[PDB]
């Protein structure tokens, strides 16, 4: 039922292609899964993007089964990421742009916490900008780590724990995720919150520092982001950055989130500003 065309990117377990659908006579995604090993991932995700079905900004899918040497699973094509268009406009964004994409990105995370999921991979990376109609739409993608913080029918949390292991990329993760503890919903928003000074800087104080051989690879971006007052960090730019950041580090382990009164702080400042919210990005303006 589907055509594969040109590779578009690779993931940590495998590739995504240009395809179509030939019963539906539209174009998507493909991503295929190559190497399994024992506990293959692209089915999982899958189920994951299954349990996020009918949220605005998460891709739709299908999941396809074997083909072959491949497990496959058919999306909707998105855009260019937030960091490829960052690196389009000279990785500097107008604090205008940044509030816009403030706005969508914390529903969409909210959206994922209220389907009892954290991402836990909340960087530039992840976030997509539609084609065609959904030009102006934040998507959120990458499952691979999601994983299930509360029971589906008791909403019970997961428990407390420590002396965790981080693995993959550090640059956005918070400092209780540097300390060893268990991400839960409070995570993802302050991963957020590095994402939108990183928009504001250009970089992070703490990006691209290297440990001496033998050491843990992290030590030296951990030292810096607890050694950086988040006063320091967003020095020059809206309070409301700060208080964001300040809010996120405040949580306790189980608590909800109040998602609105971060939508609303950041539009606040919108209206301050006396920005339109029209959907004009940085990006739309190049020539
Ligand atoms: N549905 C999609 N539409 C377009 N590009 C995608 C899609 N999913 C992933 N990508 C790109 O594929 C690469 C790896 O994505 P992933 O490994 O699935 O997180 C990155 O360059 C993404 O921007």
């Amino acid at each position: 039922r589907y055509r594969l065309g040109r590779k578009i990117g690779s993931g940590s377990f495998g590739d995504i292609y240009l395809g179509t659908d030939i019963a539906a006579g539209e174009e998507v995604a493909i991503k295929l899964e190559c190497v399994k090993t024992k506990h293959p991932q692209l089915h999982i995700e899958s189920k994951i993007y299954k349990m996020m079905q009918g949220g605005v900004g998460i891709p739709t899918i299908r999941w396809c089964g074997a083909e072959g040497d491949y497990n496959v699973m058919v999306m909707e094509l998105l855009g260019p990421s937030l960091e490829d268009l960052f690196n389009f406009c000279s990785r500097k964004f107008s604090l205008k742009t940044v509030l816009l994409l403030a706005d969508q990105m914390i529903s969409r995370i909210e959206y994922i916490h209220s389907k009892n999921f954290i991402h836990r991979d909340v960087k530039p990376d992840n976030f997509l900008m539609g084609l065609g109609k959904k030009g102006n739409l934040v998507y959120i993608i990458d499952f691979g780590l999601a994983k299930k913080y509360r029971d589906a029918r008791t909403h019970q949390h997961i428990p407390y724990r420590e002396n965790k292991n981080l693995t993959g990329t550090a640059r956005y993760a918070s400092i209780n995720t540097h300390l060893g503890i268990e991400q839960s919903r409070r995570d993802d928003l302050e991963s957020l919150g590095y994402v939108l000074m990183y928009f504001n800087l250009g970089s992070l104080p703490w990006q691209g520092l290297k440990a001496a051989t033998k050491r843990q690879k992290y030590e030296r971006i951990s030292e810096k982001k607890m050694s950086t007052p988040i006063e320091v960090l967003c020095k020059g730019y809206p309070s409301e950055f700060a208080t964001y950041l300040n809010f996120c580090r405040s949580l306790r382990f189980d608590d909800k989130p109040d998602y609105s009164y971060l939508r609303q702080l950041f539009r606040n400042l919108f209206h301050r500003q006396g920005f339109s919210y029209d959907y004009v990005f940085d990006w739309n303006m190049l020539k």
